[PDB]
C-alpha cells in the first residue's frame, strides 16, 4: 500500500466527519414542526455517530505517521464529501435530501478506503468496515424517510450508540 | 376443565403469536416515510410483545401435557387468527387496519381462554389474563393512531418489555 | 423581602402546578392519530415535570413559614395561570395553542418571582430559576411544534427527568 | 357489566387518589417532633404509591370509553372518600386516625369495584385487585401506629415502589 | 369466609415452607456425585424460593388477626406436608422421589387454600395463587428429572428469583 | 456481485433461523431427565442466538431491495436446512444428532454466504461472518456433547448472548 | 482439635441461628406503635443476617463430616442459645430484654468456637470470627436502645448485608 | 473584591466544617435509646455533608491562593462556629439545641460569604450558595425534631448525598 | 439586554469550544515520552468538557433567535479566542503555555457574558456560570503543571464528565 | 520470621497457582461428554480463582523484598505442586482424580504458610488464609464429584469469583 | 486485656488517623507540577482510606466502653504519629519523605495494637488487621515512588476504596 | 489452508501470549519511582490484554483439532516472541525498550497468521485481526512513551477491557 496515498484519503474522510458534525447540528435544529419531530432524534443519531467516526480516525492517522493539519480551516478544505448546507427552502424534504446526499458520499469514501486496504491493511480495512457498517446505516434511514422504500431499520436507542465503531472507541 | 379442549385453545394461541411475531415483521418494514417512523417503534413494540407470547404459552402447554406441532406447517395452520397479511396497497392507514384486525382477535382470543379457566383453572387463567392486558393495549395503541378514540396509553420504553407476562418469562 | 408577598406567590405557583400536572394528563389523552403521537411524549415530559415543580415548591413554602391551604379547591383557585382546559375542538393544533400559553404564564410566574428574590433570597430564587430553566424549555418544545420556530431542544430521554430542579427532588 | 356504572366507579376512586395526594403531602408535612419523624416515611410512601394509583386508573378509564372531567373541581368534587383534612388539633395521633379512615375508605372503594368487575372484566379487576393490595397494606401500617395491633408489615426500601400496580405503569 | 379456617390453612402452609426450607438444605447436600451436581442448583432454586413463600404468609397471617405459634415445635407440628426427610438409601432416584411428593402436596394445599378463596377473599387468593404457580413449577421440574415427562422448564438464573411471589416480598 | 443470488440466499437462510427458532423449543423441551438438564440450557442458548441471527439478517435483506415473502409457509419452504424434526426415539443421543445435523449445515449456509460476498458486499460478509462465528461454536458444543472431541467452548453466561451478531442487533 | 466437639459447637449454633429466624419474625412483629416502629428494622436486621449465619455455618459442618439432624425437632432441641420467646407483657422495653439476651448468647457462643479454633482450624475460626462481628453489633445496637450505652452503630442500609459473613455466602 | 478577606472567611467556614465534622461524631454516638435511633440518620445526613463542605471549600481556596493553615490547631482555631460540644446532660432535647445552635451559624456564615461575592466573584459565590442550600436543610431538620414548626423536609435516601455540592465535589 | 450584542457573544463562545475541540485533539496527540502521559489525560478532559460546551451553547443560541453561521469557516472565523495552534517547537512546557493562554481566554470570555446577562436574563447568566466553573478549573489544571502554584485540582474520573453543565446536556 | 524461608514458600506457591492456571486450561477441554459438561463450569471457577490466587501472591513478594525468577522455566520448576498433567486415559473419573490431588496439595502448601506466619506475620498470614479458603473449597467441590461425601458447597455464580481473596485483587 | 490500655492505643490510632486526613490535603495540594501529577491520585488514595480508618476506629471504640474526647485540641493532641507537617521546602521528594514517615509510623501503631489483641479480643484484632493491611500498602506506595524498590502495588482504581476495612464501613 | 501449520502458528502465539504475561508481571514491578508510575497503568493494560489473547487463542486451537502441549515448559519453548526479560540495567528506557520489541514480535505473529488465513479461514482471521488491533494500540503506547513519535492513543479505562478481542471472551 502505498500509505501517503491511505493517509490522504483517511485525513479527508475525517474532515468529512467534522465537518458533518457541524452542518448536522444545524440541519437539527431546522428539523421543524410536526413532521420535523419524526426526524429530529434520526439526524441526532447520525450526527453523533460521525463525530465518532472522526474519534475513530484520527488514532489511525496517528498510527500510520500521518497528522491532522494545522489549521481548522485547512482541514475543512479536505473534507472529502460537499458541506451539508442548510437548503435555501429548509422543507423537511428539503433537509432529507441534503442528509442523503451527505450519507451516500460518506458510504462513497469508505467503500473506496475498504477496496484499498482489502488484504493489505487489515487494522485500517477493519476500521473503514465498521465506519461503513454505520454510513450504510444511516442512507438507509434517510432514504426510508424520504422515499419509503423498505430498507428495514430501526432508530439507535441513544444517540451517538455506534455499535459497529464503539470498540475503536474509549 | 376438559384439558384437550384447552390444549387446543392454548396451542392456536400460540400458533397466532408465532405467526404474528412473523408478519409484524414484514409490517414493521413497511411503516415507511414520514407517517410509518410514527408507527414504527409502536409496531416493533407489539411484536416484541407477541413473540414474548409465544414464549409464555409453551411452558403451560408441557405442563398440561400437550406438545407444539411436529411440523412447523401444521403449527402455523392451527392458529386462531387469520394471517396479518401485509396490503395490497400498503398504506400507512392499510396497514394499521392489519394491525386492528390482528390484536382485535388476539384480545378475543384471551378473552375466551379466560372465560374457560375461570375459577377452574387459576394458572392458565392468570397466564392468559397476563397476554389478554398487554393484548388490549395492542388494541388501543393501533385504535387510538387509526381513529383517533383517547384510550390513553402511552409507548414502552423499550421493545418487547412484557410487563405483564414478565414474570412467566426467564 | 416581604415574606408573605413571596408566600403568595409561591403557593400560587404550587397551585399552577398541581393543577397543571391534571389538565396536562388529559390534554396527553387527546393528542391522538399519527400528528398526536409526535406530540404526546413531549406533553408527558412538560406533565411529569411540572408535577415535580409542585413536589419542589412545596418544601420552600414550609420553609418560608407558609401552608398550602386546607382544601383543594381553595389551592385550585390560587392557581396563577388559567386552567389548561381541553378545546372545544380538540385538534392537534388547538391543543398546542393550550399548552403553549400555559408555558408561556408559567415562564412568567417564575419570572416573577426571580425579579422579586434577586440578591434578596437566593434560596428561592435558586428554585426559581431551576423551575425557570424547564419552564423555558417548555415553551420551546411546543412553541417549535406550533410555529416550527427553531429554538433547539431536543425530548428528554425519560418523562419527569427535570435535569434542573433534581437537586431540589428527594 | 354496565360499563357506565364501572366508570363512574373508576373516576370516583381516581379522584380520590388525586385529592389524596394532596391532603397527604399536607399531613406529611404536620408529622413533625419526635413521634412525627416515625411516621413521616410512611406518609410519604403511601402519597406517592397512591397518586401512582391515579397513574393507573386513568388509563383503563380512557381504555373503557371515558374521560376525566373538564374541570379539576368537577374531578375533586367527585372523589369517592372524604377530604383527609388536617385535624384542628393536629397531633401524631390525630393525624394517625384521619389516615386510617382515608386508607379504610379506599380499601371499601377497592373491594367494591373487584366484587363488580369479579369473573365479567379481567383487566379492571386484575388493576383494582392491584390497588387493592397497596390499599391494604396502607391501611395496616396505619392501624399497627394508631392501635399496635400486630399486622406484620414493613417499610417499603423508596417511595411510590407500588410493588403491586407497578406493571400497570410507565 | 370462616377467617379462623383460613389462618389456619395459611399457618399450616408456612410451616410446611419453614420445615421445607430446612429439610431442602440436607437434601441440597446428598445431591453428590455427577448425577447430583445436575439437580443441586433446582434444589436450591425451590429451596430458597419456598423459604420466600414463608416470607409471604407470614404478613398475611397477621393482617387477618392470626400469629405464629409460641414454640418453633407447636409450627412444626403444623405443616400441612409431611417432613421431606433424608431417604434410607439416599440416591439421586430417592431424593427426586421425595422432592416430588414435597412439591406434589405443596401444589394441594395452595390449590385448597384458591379454592377457599376464589371470589371471597382476593388479596389471600392473589398471593396463594402467587405460590401456587412457583409449587407447580418445582413439581413440573422434579417430575421432569425423575420421570422425563417434558413439561418445559428452565432453571432460573438465580435461586430465589421467585418472579411470581417477589411483589409481596421486600 | 449478482444481488438476486445474494437475497436468495440471505432470505433462505433467514427462513433456517426461524424454522431453527421453532424445532429447538420443541427439542429443548423433550431434552428431560438427568442426562438432558445437561444439555438444555445449551439448547436454549443456540435457539435464542439462532432467532436473533432471523434479526440481524432481515434489515439486510430490505437494504439489498428483498423482501420477507408473503406467506410464512413459502418462508419456511425456503429454508436452507432440513427441519431439525424430533427424532421418532428422541433420547439425549439422537436429539444431540439431529442438532449437530442442524448447526453443521448452518455453518455450510454461512461459509458460502462469505465465500460468496468475500472482497465483494463487505457489510454482508461482515454478517455473514458474525453469524458463522456462532454456527461454528453451536456446532463444537454439540459435537463435544456427542462425541467427546475437545474443542474448548463453554457455555454462554446467559442464553441469546449472540457475542458476535449483538453489533448487529438492537 | 478434636472435631467431633467443634462438629457438636457448629451444629448448635447452627440451631441457634435458624430458631433465632423464627422467633424474630415473631419479635419483629409485635414491636408495635410508635416506639416499636423505632426498632422494628433493627429487628429485621438481626433476623435476616442471622439466617444469613445459618447459611454460613453449614457447608463449614459438611466440609468436617458432619451432618443436621435428621429431623428438624432435634435440631430445634439443640439449639445453643434458648428460645427468644415471645414475653407475657409483649412491651417494647420486654422484648428489647428478650432480643438482647438472645444476642449476648450468641457472642458467647462464637467466642467459645473461636476460643476452640484459634492457631487450630484457620477456616471454622475465620467463619466463627466473621458471625461474631455481626453478633456484636446485633447485642450493641439491642444494648442503646435498651439502656442508652453508646456504642456508635447505626443501622445497616438493607436487611440482612451481613457484611462480614458475605463471602462465606453465594 | 478584596481577596485576603474572603479568603478568611472561606478558611474560617472550612474549619467550621472540619470540626463540625468531628463534633458530629460524638453527637451521633450519645444519640441513643428509642427517641435517639429517631435523630441518629439525621445527624449522620448532615455530619457526612458537612464534612463534603470541607471537601469542596478546600479546592476554592487554593484556586483564590489561599492555603489551609500548616498547624491543625490553627485551623480547628479559626473555625466561624462555635464548637459542637456534648452538653453535660446529653439528653435527646440538649443535643438537638447544640445541633441547631451549630446549623444556624453555618447559615449565618454562608449567607455572609453570599452577600459577599454577589455580582462580585460568581464561583465562590456559587459555591456559597450551595452549601447554604444543605445548612439550610439541616437547620430545618433540627428545627422540626426540637420545636415542631413544620418546615417541609425528609431524609436523605443516603448519608452525604449533598445533592447541591455535589458537582462540587469529585 | 441587548439580544442581537448576546447573540454575538454566544456564538463566538461557540466557536471558540468548536475550534477549541479541534486544536485540543491535535495537542493532546502530541504530548508525548514520559512527561506527556502525565497531561494527556488532562488535555482530553479539557477537550471533551468544551465540546460539550459547545453543546450546551447551541440550544441557547436558537432560544434567543439566533443562528449557527451558514459555513464552518465563518463559523471558525467568529472564535473569541485565537487558535490553539501547536507551537513550532513542540515541548511539553510549549504546549501547556498554548493550552493555558486558551483558557485563561475562554475564562475572559465567560465572565464578559456573565457580566453582562447578570440580574438581566438568569438563563444565560446560569449557563454562562456552568461553563466559567469548568473552564476556572481548566486553566488551574494548566497553570499547575506550568507553574507549580497550588490551586488543589483533581483530575476528572472520565473525560467529559462535565459537572458544571451536564444538566444542560442530554 | 527467617524471611527467606517465607520467601521461598510464597515463591513456591505462586508457581503452583500458575502452572495450575495452564494446567486446568488443558483438563477443562477434556472434560467432554455428558459427564464433563456437569464438571466444566467446576474446573473453570478453579482455574480461575487460581490465577487469581497469583494475582495475590505476586504483590506480597515484592513486599518482603523478593522477586519472581528470571526465566518462567526457573518458576515452574519451582511450583509447590507436582503438574496436574492430563491422564494417559483421560476419563471424567481419571481427570477428577488429578484435580483432587492437585487441590490437596494446595490446601498443604497454604495451611503449611498459615502455620508459619501465626502470630508473626499477621498480613501474609491473612492472604494465605484467604486462599485456603478458596482451596479448601476446591478440594471440596472435586471430593463431592469423585467420591459422593457431601461437604455442602455450591458453585460460584460467575468464575473467578474468589470470595475470599478479591480484597487483595485490583 | 487491660481495656483502658486498648482504648488508649484506640483513639490515639484514630487521632493519628483524623489528623492524617487533614495534612494529606494540603500535601495533597503542594504535589504540583509533572511530577507531581504522578504522586497526587496516591496521595488521594491514603488520605481518604486513611479517613476511612477512623470512621472503622470510633465504632469500636463506643463498643468497649470509650469515648472521643470531649474538644478536638485534646484529639488531635493525642495522636499516636506526629503530624504530617508540609517541610519548609516542599519538593515532591521531601513532601514523599513526610508521606512515608507517616504510613511507617502507622504501620508500627497497628501492628502494636494487634501484638496487643492477639488471641485475645478477636474484633478489635481483625480490625486493626484490615487497617494494617492498607497502611503497609500505602508505605509500599510512597516507598517505591521515593526509593525505587519493587513492593508490587498498583493504584487503587477509586480513591478511598478501603478494600480490606470496607467491611466494618457503612 | 494446511491446517497443522496453521495450528504450530496459533500455539506459538499463545505460548508468546502466555510467557508474555509473566514477564509483564516483572517488568510491571520493576517500573519504579516517579518516572515508572507514568509506565506502570500501561504495563498492566498490556499485560491484562495479552493473557486474554492467550484466553481467546485456545478455544480456536481446540476447534482446528489441535491442544496445548502436555508440558508447560515444551510450551513456554515454542513461545513465537522471545522471552521479556528484565534488562541487566533496568531502568525506565531500558524496560520500555524490551516491552516494545516484545509488542513488535506481537504485531508480525498475528500479521503473519492474517496472512495465511486471509479469504482461507474467516474464524481465524477475525480472530487474529482482533488480537492484531490490540498488539498494533500496545506497540503504539511504548513507541510514543520511548520515542516520542505522536500515535495518538489513550489509556483503557480499566485493564484487561480487550475492546477488539472481548466478543471471543467470556
Ligand atoms: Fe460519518
Ligand atoms: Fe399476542
Ligand atoms: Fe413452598
Ligand atoms: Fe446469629
Ligand atoms: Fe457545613
Ligand atoms: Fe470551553
Ligand atoms: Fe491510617
Ligand atoms: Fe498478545
Amino acid at each position: 500500500i502505498d500509505v501517503e496515498k491511505l493517509l490522504e484519503l483517511l485525513i479527508k474522510a475525517a474532515a468529512a466527519e467534522f465537518t458533518t458534525y457541524y452542518y448536522y447540528t444545524i440541519l437539527r435544529n431546522h428539523a421543524t414542526g410536526l413532521e420535523g419531530e419524526a426526524i429530529k432524534e434520526i439526524i441526532e443519531d447520525a450526527r453523533l455517530e460521525d463525530r465518532n467516526h472522526f474519534e475513530a480516525l484520527v488514532p489511525r492517522i496517528y498510527e500510520l505517521g500521518g497528522e491532522l493539519p494545522r489549521d481548522i480551516r485547512e482541514f475543512a478544505d479536505l473534507a472529502s464529501c460537499r458541506d451539508a448546507y442548510l437548503p435555501e427552502e429548509p422543507t423537511i424534504e428539503n433537509i432529507l435530501k441534503v442528509l442523503l446526499e451527505a450519507e451516500r458520499c460518506a458510504v462513497g469514501v469508505y467503500t473506496e478506503i475498504c477496496n484499498y486496504t482489502f488484504g493489505k491493511d487489515p487494522r485500517t480495512y477493519d476500521l473503514a468496515l465498521a465506519i461503513l457498517h454505520e454510513e450504510i446505516e444511516h442512507e438507509a434511514w434517510f432514504e426510508e424517510l424520504l422515499t419509503g422504500k423498505p430498507s428495514g431499520h430501526f432508530r439507535r436507542g441513544k444517540p451517538g450508540e455506534s455499535p459497529y465503531v464503539s470498540k475503536f472507541l474509549k
